[PDB]
């Protein structure tokens, strides 16, 4: 149920959600230096400097990866159902899915995923990117949890990220389902939780004790679940429900949750559009993916494409681009907005007058599905710009 | 007359409906196991596991196909105005059909379908299906019916489609109309009654003894009655408005009509969707066409593509893309959610909550023309996924 | 000013208009056979079976033309300040228009068009088409009815049309204006009136005398003038609001004006659609522009394009797909709905339950962008059917 | 804050706000003939025939453009930032620009737009343009104002435009913000500021003593900071909003500061309608980029492409279609509205019975999406007309 019913038909409403391409930023009273915008978030007792996670994907973070992204001010995510744990040298895995052509590298990773998880490999992966000096952040499904968080624990990782393409509190198991409250609180390190797309989830969520909420179904550049399923809500409007339950929360018990905006972010304007809407920081993976560092070798994949009976994902090429550090912090040789993205978060910020992320969260927004098309037309056939 | 006014103009007046790609599921206060989520429906006392027929359409549905169907726990409809009762052997005629080119397909079909029906071929259908183990269900035109309705009755079909792009109880012939009333109380089996997008026509059929009432005008992939009409209305706002009709007919009299979404549907997705606003089961004839058994060798044809004066369907290229085994049950090797249906609908429950049929009807929707956008530049720059 | 005020910004509101690609029509209560469906419509004391009429364009009606759509039922009429009065022989002239290239029609139709017009041509045009049996309707500009009105008076054409792309009967002149109220009270024959597309011009149109008022402005498939000059209101907005004009005229004086929607009808489709927001009749030009006879040679050009000064028509490759017998009255080869016009309409006609244009013109509709979209990807793909 | 507020999510609200492609006008009471249509416009004390400015972009304008535009009635304005100030002679640095591939051009102008400016090139370009008999406009940023706004005055521009992304009178800098207040007292000529697109912002910019002021973000054909950065209004909204403020500042003081529609406009359609949502006249460059004289060589990029940071714009090819009195003042040789702007808004206003610019701002607006798609299929197929 809802507030707002639109009517489809007779006994049948819905409510208007509205996505990242469909929303614009609007000036404000001042502007202000791009310098001095303050763009950090924080998740447990981690400071960051810049507010994005890469995704746990394999074709985006690996140990490297992890490392490189930490001492830019970042975060990234390992994700230990995939090969990481499956293999003990991931590369020539990762090798045969970026060769593999576009009508195999579905059966091709129903295969190599198949090859079950060593536990050691968990403990590896954390131990060897914490003795680089690099944040250790792990992700598993609810299942995954329930058979590797000691394990994760015991290994002392520095985050865990319980993820499933669609998280609650409360599951009808065929078998006893994973007690999120007791996870939470047994667990020795900062727990984020997700996903999830509406208040009501997400305020269970931080209930529970989560230490953030990953907020997105199927926006993502290499998923498929909305095409499968059809389930999902456009970012704008789950950002924005899912900030109102962080909002709640904090009233009822002095606790903040940061939202974060998980998927389907292509530019530093995607980024801003979605920390207007009301996220703390966000969560991509397409971006990074094409970092000259990235284990995809310029190919990218969702991590449900290896299910053996119902892939939700796929495998897109989207190249190397630069450095991981041109992406995130510049200087930027592209005409896109797909390189330095902190300083386009910044320079965003600068021209709405928000001098830190919550004054960002308070900018004006308008209903404008022209942004992307009004003159656009010579950038749209030429492939330049915001047209490629 | 409606409800609902939006203004065209000075005295002439409309209201909103709401297409398949314009909606959204939105997770509920659960999720559960898709492995518990209950897929049957049932018409008259014909219970089935896979809530999807096959449309009457001789590139999907031959004798075999109806049998193939019927073993996997789903139904196919045999049209017995097609070619399956005008020629003993149709394959050398579906060679034809797949051979010819873009320019020569109408008029060749326009004569191949001039051959007339032979009455002796609708027992024989009907009879060789039964005798394979399958359910033998056929469809006839209104006009049709008043022919061959008792030919019908006699060879014991299990269940009677009567299907016209538009029917109504109220018919005004130049003739005798047919009287669905009588029809219903005659056939000593269930009798189907379509299509329709309107409550007040579908409550009609249901009064006159409908077993299920078809909706959908014109949202077939080789359909072109919208363009050739402009008459339709799009399948969510005619689904919820049937399935309301349903729902007060119930009340009326304690019978339960099934409403049944006829065509439109690429994928999973697609069926979850049309569940979601009301939808008993689908009916669907191109996903059916690619399977590698389909008579149409891998072309999809409307059956108003003969029309001698005025062609309302045409003949397009689906291709082969699996066995009908994958197709509804899988495994799935694609990444597009066009196999494994029944795979799709229970995952896509299991992450709504639903646990059966009735639930998923009730599922929060909304309108979120950017489900099918958010995120997905490289999927359709590359033809992958949902961009394919 | 309007009653409708949607904000664009402050201090300045404007009202949503919908156009044919937008709309679709609704099944009443009752179906019908479609040889019981009544197309006729009357102008002045000419009645006419197939309510079309061919436009006056160069590409489209000739003297042969005009009489063959006469004979079929239907109407097209001559530009008199077009090739056939500027060339005793438009044969040579229409060929070198059609044959030069895309990058050179507007300079070489610019030259061809600045020679002048030849009265006596005027004459021979409608004595030639009368002489064979044709119903002579001919068109003229404001500006042209004030230098040869009298001479097509003096010939005797059945049918005058004065067609400027935006016309009212107050128009401020440097120049005596157009008197259209002494015109139509002068004139032997009916006059018709155009283009318009709001209530109060159209109620003017009629109180000045019009026997029918043409409604449009630039949805044609050859017109520019949108992009010109940024002016238009799409069709079923404007067809509704001079027909709620023409309701309240009759109401006033008891004469019945006819509304004809000209332009932007590709397939029988679009006319029911315009039908139903309460035209009277159609004038269509690229469908008859691809007859076998049609003088354009399978090209299709705004009258406006050749303009010495600002072009505000180009010409289109429209092909030629049958005859013009065909294309109105079938039987219909193709599978889009180009061919068979009339027996479309009497199609949907049926399907809707409407027994005479009347009853047509009441027909309840739906916004519905997605009546082009639901289920045609492979159409689209494909080039086939609705997606040509 | 606004006094509408759509529904993004829970404590997220915005505003709907149209785009250029989102609108069309809409017939009056009369028409009138074009000649009599008065499209002055005037800044400070200078007077113009055409309400067109020629964008401060490197592609559109240098010295030979700004005598050209101002002999036929209009304005060009030179950027202080580009290479005009930063090469005595410009030639081989347009010459490399126009010669490398879509690759390369970001780093190349990257380099060549970091050769130090020359002050004397400031004055040499003010002082040869007015010696040839042009109006002298020219633009700094508010940065480059607080370094040569007094070489600008010692040189005797006629006008100068302060133009940032997005300006307001309050911005706070890490260094002292310019006083726009001081810079309008003191110049002794007008200063035009911008760009902006809120009423609060342009009425603080009137009050600061603003000649005329710049709106729009992001629209510009070769502009990436809508994807860049996330902000921006469209221009119908922004321009509305704008010349409100406008009218309540000559209300407050009596005094008239001109709007100024800046961007994304191609065709005449588009100056249209822009000044009838208030403006008084239009800046472009993409139109007057494609002049046989243009400095570009036929290519045409946005003043931030050099950014070495953070380009937010891009290169595009424009071709070149007209000399630059046939682009403004014809005769026209395309189809397409590209050509004789200056007779396209002649033309338009007589359709519309808009005497002058300010009956031009009045006229009734139709929310109509189908304007550019209405019976347009083949002129997209083709590339023709509305469809290039
Ligand atoms: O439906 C899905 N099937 C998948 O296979 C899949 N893999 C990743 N994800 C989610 O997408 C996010 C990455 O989005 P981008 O690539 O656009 O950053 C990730 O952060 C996840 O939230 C998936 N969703
Ligand atoms: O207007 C029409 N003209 C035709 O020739 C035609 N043939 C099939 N159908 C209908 O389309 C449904 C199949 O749709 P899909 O191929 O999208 O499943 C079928 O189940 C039918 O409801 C037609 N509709
Ligand atoms: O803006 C315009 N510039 C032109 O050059 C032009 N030529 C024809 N017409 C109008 O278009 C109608 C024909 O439209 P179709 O080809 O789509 O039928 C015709 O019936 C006219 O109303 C023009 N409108
Ligand atoms: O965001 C931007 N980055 C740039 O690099 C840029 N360069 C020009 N402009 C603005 O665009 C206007 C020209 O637009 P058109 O080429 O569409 O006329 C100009 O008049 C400016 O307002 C820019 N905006």
């Amino acid at each position: 149920g809802s507030h707002m019913n639109i009517t489809i038909g007779r006994g049948k409403t819905a409510r208007r959600a509205y996505g990242i391409d469909e929303i614009a930023l609007v000036p404000g009273v001042r502007t202000l230096d791009p310098a001095l915008a303050d763009t950090r978030w924080k998740v447990g007792a981690i400071e960051r400097e810049i507010p994005i996670i890469a995704s746990a994907m394999d074709g985006v973070v690996d140990s490297r990866m992890a490392v490189l992204l930490s001492e830019l001010g970042a975060l990234g995510v390992v994700n230990l159902e995939g090969i990481q744990t499956r293999y003990e040298d991931p590369n020539p895995i990762l090798d045969r899915i970026a060769s593999v052509g576009k009508t195999e590298f579905v059966g091709l990773m129903q295969e190599l995923y198949a090859e079950p998880i060593k536990p050691e490999l968990i403990t590896k992966r954390i131990q060897e990117i914490q003795a680089a000096g690099g944040i250790a952040a792990v992700s598993l499904t609810p299942v995954g949890a329930s058979k590797y968080a000691s394990t994760v624990a015991e290994a002392g990782a520095d985050l865990l990220f319980i993820q499933a393409t669609v998280v609650s509190t409360a599951h009808l198991s065929p078998v006893e389902s994973l007690d999120l409250v007791k996870l939470c609180q047994e667990m020795p390190m900062p727990v984020v939780l997700g996903n999830c797309v509406t208040y009501e989830v997400s305020l269970e969520l931080m209930r529970a004790g989560a230490a953030a909420v990953l907020v997105g179904i199927g926006p993502g550049a290499a998923c498929t679940s909305r095409g499968v399923l059809g389930v999902g809500v456009p970012q704008p409007t789950a950002i924005a429900d899912c900030a109102a339950a962080r909002d709640d929360y904090l009233q009822e018990t002095g606790r903040y949750v940061p939202v974060i905006a998980d998927g389907g972010i292509i530019t530093g304007g995607d980024i801003c559009k979605c920390i207007a809407c009301g996220a703390d920081a966000v969560m991509i993976g397409s971006p990074i993916a094409r970092a000259a560092e990235a284990p995809g070798r310029g190919f990218h994949w969702g991590m449900a494409t290896p299910s053996p009976v119902l892939p939700r994902g796929t495998r897109i090429n989207v190249g190397t681009t630069g450095t991981i550090r041109e992406i995130l912090v510049g200087p930027a040789k592209l005409d896109d907005g797909t390189h330095n993205l902190l300083g386009a978060i910044k320079t965003s910020m600068g021209t709405l007058g928000a001098k830190d992320m919550k004054e960002m969260q308070q900018v004006d927004v308008v209903i404008a599905p022209s942004l992307l098309t009004e003159g656009k037309v010579y950038q749209k056939a030429q492939q330049l710009g915001m047209g490629k």
